[PDB]
């Protein structure tokens, strides 16, 4: 079996290998990349997402989210407080202000220490989940706005045409902005490109061990767990690497830098944080290997998770027994 220890793999495709997205994902999996839950892809040196980032300041962040923590330094939840709209230019200035800027540090490791020590005592503001793209229309390879849609993949595998569309999202981050432990909707893949700015550190649990994370989470967030049998779908819980190691949870970590892609694999739990002002673009996607995961994906029906229009059809076709209850939680 390839990659039996479930290590995060890093790939360096040539320009020729960068032409066919589906084929390259399948190549990665042939080498066992999916066992880790997350892979890094460094694009060929000839490639670029767009010419420059000099003209992005007028993008609007309609609902910036202040991420307020509760709990202890290594075991906490976060809620999102809505703030007034601001432009990317305004947000970048805020990120760089003395209140929010990245502290002095020696290296990524020192910064990770400082994150886990001090995250809970600050409430950074995240410009997340903004529909849009920063890829130039003329970028033909690994353009996240031109991938094959999940609806077309389900149609090609299963024969049923469904409604829905699939478009990318922009994330403008600052120091300590945080993504809580989650898998993707319907245990989809995701792909994330860091367009500009400071790094993003990721933590991931191998898919074959995801239930171990779920069991620990039920123990560490006992009220949440009573409220919902799939409360990690709420995307609010954080558990530090120190806590995971103490509880024997298998995981890995990696830092993504500007110009690099990350791919998360079906049922690969992941969490992380931003080092300073940055902008990432991400989208979900599917392959034939996803279908079986989609069929088995847990769902939140307590009402909290509230998701896109396009998840309806996935639940309806792949999980017809669940559909009625899940839709009650949507409505
Ligand atoms: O970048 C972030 O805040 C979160 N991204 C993801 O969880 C992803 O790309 O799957
Ligand atoms: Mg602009
Ligand atoms: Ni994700
Ligand atoms: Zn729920």
């Amino acid at each position: 079996a390839q990659n039996p220890n479930c290590n995060i793999m890093i790939f360096h495709p040539t320009k020729e290998e960068f032409n066919d997205f589906d084929k390259y994902i399948a190549y990665m999996e042939s080498q066992g990349a999916h066992r880790a839950g997350l892979a890094k892809i460094i694009p060929p040196k000839e490639w670029k997402a767009r010419e420059t980032y000099d003209n992005i300041s007028e993008i609007l962040i309609a609902t910036p989210l202040q991420q307020v923590a509760s709990g202890r330094a290594g075991v906490f939840t976060q809620y999102h407080k809505k703030k007034k709209a601001m432009t990317v230019g305004e947000y970048r200035h805020l990120a760089n202000s003395k209140k929010y800027q990245t502290p002095p540090h020696q290296n990524f490791e020192d910064l990770e220490r400082k994150y886990w020590k001090n995250r809970i005592y600050n409430s950074p503001i995240y410009g997340a989940d903004i529909s849009g793209s920063l890829f130039d229309e003329n970028t033909k390879q690994w353009n996240l706005g031109h991938l094959g849609t999940i609806q077309d993949l389900l149609e090609k595998e299963c024969g049923v045409v469904i409604e829905g569309v699939n478009t990318p999202y922009l994330y403008f981050g600052m120091w300590k902005t945080t993504f809580a432990w989650h898998t993707e909707d319907m245990d989809l893949y995701s792909i994330n490109y860091l367009h500009l700015g400071e790094p993003k550190t990721w933590y991931v649990v191998p898919p074959e061990h995801g239930q171990r994370l779920e069991r620990l989470a039920r123990e560490l967030f006992p009220g949440s767990s009573r409220g919902c049998g799939a409360f990690l779908r709420h995307k609010v819980a954080l558990i530090s690497p120190t806590v995971l190691k103490e509880n024997g949870i298998p995981f890995n970590r990696i830092t993504q830098e500007a110009g690099e892609f990350m791919v998360t694999f079906p049922y690969g739990y992941h969490a992380g944080f931003n080092h300073g002002f940055n902008c990432a673009e991400a989208i979900n996607f599917a392959t034939p290997r996803w279908i079986d995961y989609g069929k088995m994906a847990s769902q939140c029906s307590c009402g909290e998770a509230r998701v896109t229009f396009s998840m309806d059809a996935f639940v309806r076709i792949l999980q017809p027994e669940r559909y009625d209850l899940w839709k009650r939680g949507q409505d």
